[PDB]
């Protein structure tokens, strides 16, 4: 038993991380087969990062202006192109450690593992949720751009995030691997207007189920409510709407614990209306919303099947 | 910026995990050079996990009785021995992915990364701290024994923990890689209370420095305290004593922020006596104690040196 924020094992992704240097600017790249993907602002000086004309900046670069290092080994860039906010650097050797992979665009409320990297070298791994306002609350310093976020599903690494920037509020923003930002952000030094964030209701419910499975039951009440009435409550506390699809997704956790989803919703309603009584749930003194139903079943599942 | 619980990249350890099966008992082993290290209870049936004379049960076992699998590849066992609570299986093939490594014994309050594994296959990675009662608050299911804890320094993996068991209280206990348990625990189905879990004071102070560096400042005050006057308060709340060695370890964080260690002690003293009053620190409504000063330095340092 136990419940901990857990990342996927990072080795398959570590074997893909490289350093990309243009001039005096260094960040990370993702080396898959014969292409290195990286944030386009590697072609900027620090001053260029204020109001870059990326098309013009890229035209002045040639292949040999891109210094790509895979460990101690320099990879030769033989082509370059820009796709949205990422560069694709074709190199003359393919990465023999390329995992089976795909590029996906994740949805707000979903989680992924971040492999934080500096100078092409993996430094740390942690789990992030894509916030409803399309930021992530991560830990990133200068030089971390090009670090990626991913999930691992059977025989496949699904890359969903490439890190680009830190908003002046201290939260983080980036793109999918097609180079399109999550949220209304741009890779330049201008006002970045993140939406007011909200709490991921389906995830809070999943985490309450995790707590029950681990013996933390004090917050259960015998009340139940309707989906519409719960959502009227959720709205008041800046919680996202709970849909029938969410209720369905919580089905396995509901079945395992014997607690109907709308029963647990009534327990969550009482926690929102009356507080947590100075008590903790799974070691937290706040309601936690960065665990998906799948994250919870990964650690807490007890199959009826024997 | 930002501050997140972060694990070390797990790839170097992933390449060392194997499955060890004896009869119908399976768990994980750590394959370094031509030795596989695993918990000795793999030689026991689930029922035999009570009053097991491991020396007796081991003598009944031969090399062929140990099925060691590195993925789908079987490793021929050519010798077997017991060191305290670990089995060492000599295999006929050195692990070609063996990293530079050390076995170390960690102290309470220190952190490490756990690569949770089942059937020799890594499932997740998270950061944990050795509690003052020598337990770990982890996330471990049956079949996770033999999962290891570690830290990485440059290229060297320091293995400090091998998982064995879950106490009936739901916390976790294990050994170093020489098989010596951390704490007064035995790998037997017998009563074994852990000591009182206390709060790692020096780590709480480190985390408050992290908070200040990330702009959380509301808990700073004009109170002063001596070290002993602080310990007289914190001992009443089951906080570990703060020694002058801890004060010295916090020096670099004190210097970066300009907040004397004892002035941050005066802040912590107030938080203990009176709570947060509905406020949070780094997204938590409780005082976090599983980040070491080094953990804080890794993510928040702002070196004077340029
Ligand atoms: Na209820």
């Amino acid at each position: 038993s136990g419940f901990r924020k857990m990342a996927f094992p990072s080795g398959k992704v570590e074997g893909c991380m490289v350093q990309v240097t243009c001039g005096t600017t260094t960040l990370n790249g993702l080396w898959l087969d014969d292409v290195v993907y990286c944030p386009r602002h590697v072609i900027c000086t620090s001053e260029d990062m204020l109001n870059p004309n990326y098309e013009d900046l890229l035209i002045r670069k040639s292949n040999h202006n891109f210094l790509v290092q895979a460990g101690n080994v320099q990879l030769r860039v033989i082509g370059h192109s820009m796709q949205n906010c990422v560069l694709k650097l074709k190199v003359d050797t393919a990465n023999p450690k390329t995992p089976k992979y795909k590029f996906v665009r994740i949805q707000p409320g979903q989680t992924f593992s971040v492999l934080a990297c500096y100078n092409g070298s993996p430094s740390g791994v942690y789990q992030c949720a894509m916030r409803p306002n399309f930021t992530i609350k991560g830990s990133f310093l200068n030089g971390s751009a090009g670090s990626v976020g991913f999930n691992i599903d059977y025989d496949c690494v699904s890359f969903c995030y490439m890190h680009h920037m830190e908003l002046p509020t201290g939260v983080h923003a980036g793109t999918d691997l097609e180079g399109n930002f999550y949220g209304p952000f741009v890779d330049r030094q201008t006002a970045q207007a993140a939406g007011t964030d909200t709490t991921i209701t389906v995830n809070v419910l999943a985490w309450l189920y995790a707590a029950v499975i681990n013996g933390d039951r004090w917050f259960l009440n015998r009340f139940t409510t309707t989906l519409n009435d719960f959502n009227l409550v959720a709205m008041k506390y800046n919680y996202e709407p709970l849909t029938q699809d969410h209720v369905d997704i919580l089905g396995p956790l509901s079945a395992q614990t014997g607690i109907a989803v709308l029963d647990m919703c009534a327990s969550l309603k009482e926690l929102l209306q009356n507080g947590m009584n100075g008590r903790t749930i799974l070691g937290s003194a706040l309601l936690e919303d960065e665990f998906t139903p799948f994250d919870v079943v990964r650690q807490c599942r007890e199959p009826m099947l024997q």
